[PDB]
């Protein structure tokens, strides 16, 4: 499950490890050739996963030679996880970027492409350029997809062995491809593998975010409207293979599984994680909390230990700062108005006895180097030189080791966030890459968070334990109590969310159906058989409206049928004439004459234009009618859902009823798609010369 | 004007430079003793400005030895500007922070203190700590003032030769110094010299920002029936006199609550200093406002190396789409010659448009995305790299130097074990890039739109052409830009929509550039006119606060306040008796059923005085007044024999200060209510400004007389068990 699959993966790592000597002997150009060899074997029927050891050994030697970086064993494990339908949890500083080169290479081999998905355009370009030398070294091409990029350049990016771009541009390209009128206009290939770089934002926070293409199609002054829509969740769901990465930034494993059927695997850190996460401390009042924070700081800084303090607001950043100053403790506040000051502060935040106050600390942040960053120190130098550097490093080693000795970076959370993943991000700022460190969070009985115990009498019991000034005790049940509360908030929030996804699933299955139909049309030149086929459906249904099947003549509405055929099929037949003249004519033979006549008329239009022109007109009419009924259906499904509140209630589930109305409305649209296609083809004015 | 100042100052620079060998020959200890020598000369009557050449030369040699930096000739000039009541406009890259050591030193010599004013606490602390070794080398002490610092520590910081702190904290300390009950509680000295490190924000943007101390430190048709009745209001006295404003605010209204205890704006704080100066980059445009608000002259200091950035004619297009296309073509032409470009925009949405368009054109670039700060700093690093293109959205002022060719810093700043070979390689390869960027024209700046504030446009353009580097800038405009509403004519603007700009056919008109600059200047000036009216309202409050605090500080500074008390008690007793006995009046026209209970009620003074006058028909009105004063003195001296002189003198003083503070706080509240009650009372016609200044000064005058009365009433009625 975790260490069952991990102990199985460790066996493979040993084999990759056992292969390095073999790989070290290989020439650069022999490493290049392995890719072609792997593909030959796949062509002969080999199973991809059988290639992982050799493939991963190849990638690791290529990196060594190219980046001067050798994947660690835990990065091998990470890369195996990402080949499966999984989230690899890898802690910050663990080299997720380099790890991702592994499953990208592996899943590039079948020739079906890879989509590495980034949170923004800077990272897509940056990661494509950084990795392009590695992948070219192994005979693979690298694409980059950006907004604004012309279609032929996008096709090229999707045609590469491995592609980089944001979630957004991938999703938009998919939508635009399902508005194409010829398959050649498509930019994407089949959606094979999506490797998602930060799944918390991309897959969880953005799951239900619609991606929309809008337009003034406004067939009938004229408005904007949705022409094509998909949510992120339902986009990523289209891929054959989906995987992603995040930091020990978890608490949401159950959600990945619900939303995506993604398992999450906790990947072990390269070095033992030794940060001491100390029990949560609870105080009656904010003031006694702050005095406690100040006394911890005072104590640790006197020992040489740097501290980073996270708060939830500027106001609270100010308060602890003023109180530190009142206590004589030098520090810096990270002030979001002064970015240059911020980078300068951050740089020396791991310096002996440094104290930094940060307001709503981000995810990941700049690494805090213990003892200071000495690279900032030469960065400063205007003519850096040898003896000069060496003195700096050597003075730094001493500081670094003194900071480690003193316990590494201490993190203080002055409050907890309602989301523990945020708390976890702050805390993860310390103890990176094996470094000594610690963390402590402070709560008061005032703290907003003491409100997710949805009871003022419950919470205020903790008062009767006392919290008594200096005479703190520590109670670790509190830490788990608080963690559990945070768990229940997420879980409550997700139940709500999961109901909203069950509504989303109605639109998803409708979209999937209409698009797969649209794509079957798009993929062929000749839509004849379908046309012929729906023509009989349309005439049957149209005739049934005036001639109830197997009715006597007296129930028939021939006047009404005649006009209908005139009005909608430009088909003006003397049906009354027929009946009143042939006492042979039964209902079935009337149905045929009518059908036959439509056909004869259409065949002469074809004779004028030519077959090819006609085949492509049919196809375009189908796609175009499909598109405009879908647009109309999207708008109507939107009105339907937003009116979900007072429709299903007296023992019926709303939904059950929405699913009913939705089914009925989708069913009707497909009938109406056949109607409108045959109506258009029937009515197309062609100007006819003689014979 | 600027030409003559700089001429005379270039003369002094030549003297300074001639002194360098004298200073070079001095031991470090001899250099330090220059300070004491300057001060022995000042004690003997030397004029401070006679010292500038030697003192500057001393600071310049000190900086060489401590910092390994020798002030440039232009930094000497900036330093001389800053010793006068002037703004030294010194371009981004020019070493403002080092420049400021010079006037700080010199203005520290008289032993009266220097306040260096920074924008934030980081910079205060950093500057203080960076300059401490420099000023200690020269025999001076440096202080740092921060929020939360205990008063003893604040005292120490202000008692240092030079102090660093934010504007905010300086002003707050001033307010709290004026809430002190003894002079030894004060943390500041007399406000001598304020050197303001970036005056655009500190002096202009924030001129009118109130600093406020609040404190729980309170104590406790339709008009007609409201008006009628009760213990306060009942004569038939208007509920909406200025007088009765707190009352009316009460009916407006129908725990304990916090009020303003003290307030001052930055602009009025800084005007308290004996000397004021400050710095900013070539931004100007606001010289007229500095001069008008602060009486600061603005001297534009030349750059150390010639400033050769080529600031090209503004270009105007009919449509935004036409503008964007022109911006893309130029970026295309320049990047093909290897020249890097910085594109500044006014919106995220504008960035995304230009960016997507550059991608449609196959032009590699990076947007600076506000969400991704670590990306943004990596971007800025390579922004001066050949053919680099960077899009920034409402870029700030100054910002991080873009090094041409790239920073040969950031490259080794990512290299964890260099050598001679390596860096040497890095640096050599960087020189070729650098030299090629220079030769391609340096950094080209594109303003895709102009801001309403030309100062902002000038900041953006100033990122190019630093420290003598080649560079250029060009601003783009279209008829669809919000900036065409800075001209107040729809139709005047539309004659560009008659000289209608066409496809492969650019011209250029210098009058357009001039016309836009002039429109932005007419906008600045219109905004400042609006602001000046507001500063007039502020001047009413400043006048009253300056007067009240000057009174308060006189009291605080005197150990013994008896003579002030005795003097005001006669004042008070004379007027009070005037209210019932008209001067030189015959006994006939005297009211005592009003006078007797007045004295009893307001002063615990019960002198059955009709029965003097029944018993003695021989005293007369003046010897009557004499006796009435005499008695209160009697009762008073008696309370004091019980209490102690000392104890009494300090009680009287505290009572005067507490009364003044109560009356003052009440006045601040009533004025705040008048000022907003001065939005709709009866037309902006019958001048609302003017009437408010009158009622306000009227209430101020009233409060001054009421401060006398209340003190004497407090001192008359005070209980001591005999
Ligand atoms: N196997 C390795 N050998 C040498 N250096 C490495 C190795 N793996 C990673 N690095 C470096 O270690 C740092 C961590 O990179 P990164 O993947 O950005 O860390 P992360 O926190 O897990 N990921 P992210 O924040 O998404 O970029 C980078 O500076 C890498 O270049
Ligand atoms: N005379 C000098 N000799 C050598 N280096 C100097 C000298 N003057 C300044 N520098 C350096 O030039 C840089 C400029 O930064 P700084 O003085 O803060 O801002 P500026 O734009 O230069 N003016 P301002 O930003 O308001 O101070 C700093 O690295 C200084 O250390």
């Amino acid at each position: 499950r975790n260490d069952r699959t991990l102990r199985r993966m460790r066996k493979v790592v040993n084999i990759i490890n056992a292969m390095e000597p073999e790989m070290e002997k290989l020439s650069d150009e022999e490493l290049k050739g392995k890719t072609a060899e792997f593909r030959a074997r796949l062509e002969k029927g080999e199973v991809l996963e059988n290639l992982i050891p050799e493939a991963f050994a190849v990638v690791r030697e290529a990196s060594k030679r190219v980046f001067g970086m050798r994947h660690f064993d835990v990065q091998l494990l990470g890369g195996m996880v990402l080949n499966e339908r999984c989230i690899a949890e890898m802690r910050t500083g663990e080299g997720k970027t380099l790890t991702a080169t592994l499953p990208a290479y592996l899943n590039a081999l079948t020739g079906k492409g890879v989509h590495v998905v980034t949170v923004n355009d800077y990272l897509a370009q940056r990661d494509a350029e950084n990795n392009r030398p590695l992948f070219e070294f192994l005979g693979l091409t690298v694409g980059i997809n950006l907004p604004g990029m012309p279609a032929p350049a996008k096709r090229e990016a999707y045609a590469a062995d491995i592609t980089y771009g944001t979630n957004n541009e991938y999703g938009f390209d998919y939508l635009r491809d399902n508005m194409a009128f010829s398959p050649e206009e498509r930019v994407q290939r089949k959606l094979h593998y999506a490797l998602v770089d930060e799944v918390d934002s991309i897959l969880i926070d953005e799951a239900r975010t619609p991606l929309i293409i809008s337009g003034p199609a406004e067939d009938s002054q004229n408005e904007n409207q949705t022409l094509a829509s998909i949510t992120f969740q339902n986009y990523f769901r289209l891929y054959e293979k989906l995987a992603g990465m995040t930091g020990t930034a978890d608490t949401e494993a159950f959600e990945f599984s619900s939303i995506y059927k993604l398992d999450t695997v906790v990947v072990p850190t390269n070095r033992p994680m030794i940060r001491k996460d100390l029990p949560d401390l609870v105080y009656m009042t904010e003031a006694e909390k702050i005095q406690a924070i100040i006394e911890d700081i005072k104590e640790r800084t006197a020992k040489g230990q740097p501290v980073l303090v996270g708060t939830i607001s500027i106001e609270k950043s100010e308060l602890v700062s003023n109180e530190l100053t009142k206590a004589g403790i030098k520090h810096n506040v990270l002030n979001a108005k002064f970015h240059a000051n911020e980078a300068a502060i951050v740089a020396q935040a791991g310096y002996p006895a440094a104290v930094t106050i940060a307001t709503n600390m981000a995810g990941r942040g700049t690494d805090i180097v213990l003892g200071g960053s000495w690279q900032a120190e030469v960065a400063a130098l205007e003519n850096p030189t040898a003896e000069q550097i060496e003195k700096i490093k050597a003075d730094w080693q001493v500081r670094h080791d003194a900071v480690l000795e003193a316990g590494g970076l201490h993190i203080i959370g002055t409050e907890r966030h309602e989301s523990r993943r945020i708390d976890n991000q702050l805390r993860g700022r310390s103890g990176r890459q094996g470094d000594a460190g610690s963390s402590r969070f402070y709560l008061s009985m005032e703290d907003a968070l003491m409100r997710i115990f949805a009871s003022d009498r419950v919470s205020g019991m903790m008062r009767k334990l006392g919290m008594k000034p200096g005479e703190a005790i520590e109670h670790p049940w509190v830490t788990k109590a608080i963690a559990n509360a945070q768990r229940k908030v997420e879980s409550r929030n997700f139940d709500i969310r999961k109901q909203l996804l069950e509504y989303d699933d109605v639109a998803n299955d409708q979209r999937r159906a209409i698009y797969s139909q649209r794509n079957e049309l798009l993929d062929v030149s000749d839509v004849s058989e379908t046309i012929n086929s729906i023509r009989e459906d349309v005439f049957k249904a149209t005739i049934d409206a005036y001639i109830p099947p197997q009715s006597l003549e007296e129930m028939w509405d021939i006047p009404g049928l005649q006009e209908r055929l005139k009005n909608d099929f430009d088909l003006d037949l003397p049906i009354a004439e027929w009946l009143d003249k042939e006492p042979e004519l039964h209902e079935e033979t009337l149905r045929e004459r009518i059908l036959a006549q439509s056909i004869e008329v259409y065949q002469r239009k074809e004779e004028v234009v030519g077959a090819e022109m006609m085949r492509h007109f049919e196809k375009g009419v189908m796609l175009q009618t499909l598109d405009s009924l879908w647009k109309e259906h999207l708008a109507a499904m939107d009105y339907l859902r937003q009116g979900i509140h007072l429709r299903g209630y007296a023992q019926k589930d709303p939904k059950q009823e929405y699913k009913r109305e939705s089914f009925s409305m989708f069913a009707a649209m497909l009938e109406s798609l056949k109607y409108e296609v045959i109506s258009t083809l029937s009515k197309v004015q062609v100007r006819m010369p003689e014979e």
